[PDB]
């Protein structure tokens, strides 16, 4: 539920109210380009921000109450034909202008019943995109696509850092792949919570596919009138490019030593899947034809991570079938089956990429790899029993068995199926909780306060007791497996 | 199974073997440019198409037997680093050069072999602003037609082309132009299908791999290299994955008969499948300059991902219709007075669920009807038939087949979509839709007007087909009506 802006007398935005700044409605733009609101039918100015008067040459109260028929002969015709009224907010036509100062570029979105028109200074690698462009088509895999991607951004835009952040299930962000300057602290690797890029926030970047914070220190400016004489509602920014970005991440991003920001979407399935994220130490403004580059490669992004991402699930899954019936295969031609299973030939725990097993038939039980001490195996297996069912699952048997809180560290993740119906005779995979090293290791990003430091420390903790998720296609390949070795029964 | 080409000794390409074409390995290209073959190690130059002499400004047995390593200095090693070797053939990399005059550098490795394509090009650019507008566009469409509408009209206002449609293949592999945009006072394709022996499945499988190809003069002729084999292996070069490629001979007459003096086409992919082409066609020769090409290129990978969302979002939006319609007739249905009454009613429109010509209504041992159906003692025998099936559901977009008798019945009833109410053929509902016809959408031998004829040929006692959200909907409603006894 939405907070009122500061200038409607709204509250203080601290670390624990966050998730509800307004940040769609700041009435204030960044102070690299000027903003003006006009009427969708009409054509007369009705908004400014105060530093328009100096981008566009003329006075402050010459431009407010003129139309844009006058302002922009020839645009405003060519301007409207682009976007029809009721046409949505995330539609935008860009044209350049010839004027005196200098070169601007035009960059108009409608929402509802406003058009809003932002004023940018304007005027190089020939084939860079092109290439880049058959490169990402050509890798073979979405590592290999992120590491282009990265490189390619950073090549055509000389970023200091330019990351790819893929957002997990849980809504909490890793670094996948990055590309920086020599002599920089690293991030790939790192983990942030889902707090840390609030719903509000994912919401807008998923409608609108780039935004930028070009000073991190700079005054915004705000705009005059800042509530808009058509409704006296406040004027949605969502989808102007400069828009003032938000007090609480400028601050963060200054803690890090960012001077500039920019990132574009990748979206796949009207899903934010990741960001490209890109980061300076010193102020930097992209120019507006060199960000359009940038929103191609979105684009062509979005487009190839699905179809890398689900050609590698495809060859997954495709290794766990020769896998699992390389396993049958010595189950029919069994001497003992604690013998069979056990032998590291077969690796029963590189099927599901496990720290430890417990293989229980013939009323007995026996290990294989990193699992909990011998009475706590037997308090298992008895809990085993409780559940209803063929297959168990989790992330975490601490929080789903409560007993069971101690033995993360050998066994937090578990996936266990029974042989025969009963949980007499089971199989049972176990993994580590999970622990990640520092991502800049040596150096520091900050430092108790706000910050990636911080952030990294409480995913950690929010990851108490919990263990590298599985799989569906290894969830999947157990329970075909399940009904695999009750038919090796028949020689029992 | 390919044929050898012509300069192997090949058999002669008629209209009843076209299909066995080898339109990868022509041993030629197109006179608008030029082309070397060179060594994926060396750089030694191994083949040369005869007007390379031309282009380059070299004589023919100066450039033969030289390495790229002194013709291209700077690019031969960016040109390495960039194919990597065992990298696919689908993998270009393009620069611009400065020679004795500006030239546009396209190169892509097929194995052991390096291909250089050689195009006269200029010095600037993707865009002005026409690009980025047009991806707006796309994303800011409500469904599939009036995205295949800004399509075809953004292509023919960055290209300039007399026509520009937008083909979609079907499930069967015909294609249908969904989508058009042309120069006032030139003849209609809009709605126009076509078999699908009229694109090849070598080609089909090309455009899958390679997503443009053009034919700049119709009627130009071929430029063969030399030597037309290689010399790494005496074995032909692959050309598929070059731009400047000799357009097939038979494919090359089909245009010109339809007065086509220049074709570009851009592929559709969803999936790693061919979904369609968006298709252009000039009256006279044109030759798209590389740089613009790359902006049709960069459209064809947008719409390509757009295809799919608007697609699928018309499709949820499509299955969500007939629900609203199927619990309106559930709600009907519950408070019934007569069985046959309650469904007749017009005010339920049960033609309209599954946009049916006609529909039987079968309950309590007799039958009515409502809208095209066959004569009265046809619905009994085709009742008397649906007691054979097994099953709850029966589905067919020709009965004509399989039903042999019922072949007569085609112009009423081609089509077919069953459901039995309480199990065993007593009660049930049977729509029926009629036999597909279409109108011509704007002269005997090879051409549009021939693929056309022949189109409607193979859909012979053939239907519109049910949508797959129709078959399980019908079924979900099978489910509801023994309910509602
Ligand atoms: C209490 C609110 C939180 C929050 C506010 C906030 N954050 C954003 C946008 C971003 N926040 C991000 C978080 C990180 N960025 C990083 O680089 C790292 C570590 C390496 C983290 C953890 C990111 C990535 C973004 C996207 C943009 C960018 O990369 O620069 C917004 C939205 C502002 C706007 O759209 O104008 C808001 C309101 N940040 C917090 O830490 C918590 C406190
Ligand atoms: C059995 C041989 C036939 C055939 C050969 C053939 N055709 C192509 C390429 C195309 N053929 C197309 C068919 C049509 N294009 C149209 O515009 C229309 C009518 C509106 C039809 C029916 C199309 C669309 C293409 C794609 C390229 C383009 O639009 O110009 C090839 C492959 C070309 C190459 O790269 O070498 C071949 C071998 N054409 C026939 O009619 C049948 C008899």
């Amino acid at each position: 539920p939405f907070f009122p802006p500061l200038y409607l007398g709204g509250p203080e935005i601290t670390t624990e109210n966050c998730e509800r700044e307004p940040i769609h409605i700041p009435g204030s733009i960044q102070p690299h380009g000027a903003l003006l609101t006009a009427d969708g039918h009409s054509g007369e100015v009705l908004q400014m921000s105060l530093n328009a008067a100096t981008f566009l040459g003329q006075e402050p109260t010459v431009l407010r109450g003129q139309t844009l028929a006058a302002l922009l002969p020839e645009q405003w015709p060519a301007l409207q034909a682009a976007l029809p009224p009721g046409c949505p907010d995330a539609l935008q036509y860009r044209a350049t202008l010839d004027w005196p100062a200098g070169h601007l570029s035009l960059t108009v979105h409608r929402v509802g019943e406003l058009l809003i028109l932002e004023f940018e200074p304007t005027e190089t690698g020939p084939h860079a995109l092109r290439n880049a462009m058959f490169a990402l088509e050509s890798a073979p895999n979405l590592r290999a696509l992120a590491e282009v991607a990265t490189q390619t951004v950073r090549e055509l835009t000389g970023f200091d850092r330019v990351m790819l952040y893929k957002f997990a299930p849980d809504a909490t962000g890793e670094v996948i792949a990055e590309a920086r300057r020599e002599g920089l602290h690293a991030f790939l690797g790192h983990r942030f919570p889902a707090s840390d890029i609030p719903a509000q926030a994912r919401a807008l970047y998923t409608r609108h596919l780039l935004r930028l914070t070009a000073d991190t220190r700079a005054a915004a400016v705000p705009l005059d009138p800042v509530l808009n004489p058509q409704t006296n509602a406040p004027t949605p920014l969502g989808g102007a490019v400069l828009r003032a970005t938000s007090p609480m991440h400028m601050q963060f991003l200054r803690n890090m030593g960012v001077g500039s920001s920019l990132s574009v979407s990748v979206v796949v399935g009207g899903q934010l899947w990741g960001l490209i994220a890109c980061h300076h130490q010193t102020p930097y403004v992209l120019p507006p034809d060199l960000r359009t580059t940038l929103e191609y490669l979105g684009r062509l992004l979005s487009l190839q991570v699905q179809v890398k991402e689900a050609a590698d699930v495809a060859a997954f899954r495709q290794s766990l079938r020769e896998h699992h019936a390389r396993v049958a295969l010595a189950a029919a031609h069994s001497l003992s089956p604690h013998d069979t299973l056990s032998d590291p030939a077969l690796d029963l725990l590189g099927l599901m990429r496990a720290g430890g097993l417990i293989l229980r038939f013939e009323g007995r039980w026996q290990t294989l790899g990193e699992v909990p001490p011998a009475p706590a195996v037997d308090a298992l297996l008895a809990w085993l029993e409780t559940q209803p069912g063929a297959l168990v699952q989790t992330d975490a048997l601490g929080q789903l068995w409560p007993a069971g809180a101690d033995l993360a560290p050998s066994a937090a993740g578990l996936l266990a199926i029974s042989v025969g119906e009963g949980w007499s005779e089971c199989l049972v995979w176990l993994r580590p909780e999970l622990r990640l090293e520092v991502a800049w290791g040596g150096a520091t990003p900050d430092k108790d306060d706000l910050g990636p430091r911080h952030s990294f420390d409480t995913y950690l903790e929010e990851k108490r007791g919990y263990a590298e998720p599985w799989h569906p296609g290894e969830i999947e390949e157990a329970q075909d497996l399940r009904d695999t070795l009750t038919g090796a029964l028949e020689h029992h």
